């Protein structure tokens, strides 16, 4: 049955609640982004209204075959009316088409649901600045002080410099990047741009990327693997066996692989600077795990909440254990006492 933290009080609305069958009293189902833990349950047989971003709506139609008459895309940063309630969609700085949702309840309560997000000071100047928020449904993925990670910009600099150096030293090296959902496209696109190559990939993955409104995408991606020196493979294949096998398939065009696994966090972060990251190597294969996160660090999350000053926080992640829940509630209290709300 649907958990309380997916229900918006005082409306007929749910958020990211598609795996519970027909939710009792739900008149409109919102989807914050196209990741499988959130969309789980949607298909061509869904006949309730789905409200989402334009990009998420492209993906529902093309990848899951949801019928167009039930997809209701909304523009960002625009006040819209849904079943008599004002809503706004804001950029979540997660994966393409990911949004936060502001709901303006008829009785005066204002609720922000972050979906999945990576908090950023740029958010402190959207339509959020313009009113008070009473309840925050918060993406608490990394809500513990051990979770520090570098900026996205520092991580991409490291990747670009690493790949450019390797291929310049050996023009017969192949770069591989792992993927299993949308998100983190900058990793493979920045590397291909510095190498003067397109990124080669499966037809299924190319179709997925063509749904995303990325400008100049016909310019950066391709299904012709033979013309590309940056290949995308499933994340599961980014290991020594999987990569040895791929290299065999390239028919002696290449004699070395440099591979990237963009992870969220890895406890190498508690000891190591980005500058200091080294690969795992076997033979002519090296694998770099890089800490490219599309969720808030603890400090980014804390700054956002201490700026917003909500009256009540409802965590949406790590809510399944009493120890996790208790830990998070203790940090929320600290934040509030330190800031004075
Ligand atoms: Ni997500």
């Amino acid at each position: 049955t649907c958990p309380f933290y997916k229900k918006i009080p005082g409306t007929g609305f749910t958020v990211d609640a598609f795996q519970y069958g027909v939710v009792e009293g739900c008149t409109a189902y919102f989807l914050t982004h196209f990741h499988s833990d959130h969309y789980a349950g949607l298909s061509k047989h869904f006949t309730f209204p789905v409200y989402c971003s334009e990009i998420t709506g492209n993906l529902l139609k093309n990848k899951l075959h949801v019928q167009e008459q039930y997809i209701h895309p909304l523009p960002l940063d625009t006040e819209c009316i849904v079943n008599g309630v004002k809503v706004v969609l804001l950029d979540a700085n997660h994966c393409p088409g990911a949004v936060m949702i502001l709901f303006y309840l008829p009785n005066g309560t204002v609720i922000l649901h972050t979906g999945d997000f990576r908090a950023d000071p740029s958010m402190e100047r959207s339509l959020l600045a313009d009113q008070k928020v009473h309840m925050l449904y918060l993406d608490t993925t990394y809500c513990s002080p051990e979770y520090t990670f570098p900026s996205q910009q520092e991580v991409i600099r490291f990747a670009i410099n690493t790949a450019f150096e390797a291929v310049t030293l050996n023009p017969h090296a192949l770069v591989v990047c792992g993927t299993y959902s949308i998100g983190k496209e900058k990793v493979f696109l920045a590397i291909a741009d510095v190498l003067g190559s397109k990124v080669g990939m499966s037809q299924e993955k190319y179709k997925t990327l063509q749904c995303l409104n990325i400008p100049e995408i016909n310019s950066l991606i391709t299904t012709d693997m033979c013309s590309s020196l940056v290949h995308l493979l499933p994340m599961m294949q980014i290991n020594f066996k999987g990569l040895q096998s791929h290299l065999k398939k390239c028919g002696g065009k290449y004699n070395q692989i440099l591979a990237f696994r963009p992870t969220g966090w890895t406890h190498s972060n508690k000891f190591t600077r980005i500058a200091d990251v080294i690969p795992q190597t076997k033979g002519n294969i090296s694998i770099y795990g890089i800490p490219y996160s599309e969720h808030s660090s603890y400090l980014e999350m804390k700054r956002f909440v201490q700026w917003l000053k909500p009256q009540k926080i409802i965590p949406t992640v790590n809510v399944g254990t009493w120890k996790s829940r208790s830990t998070m509630e203790k940090y929320f209290r600290e934040w509030k006492l330190e800031a004075g709300y």
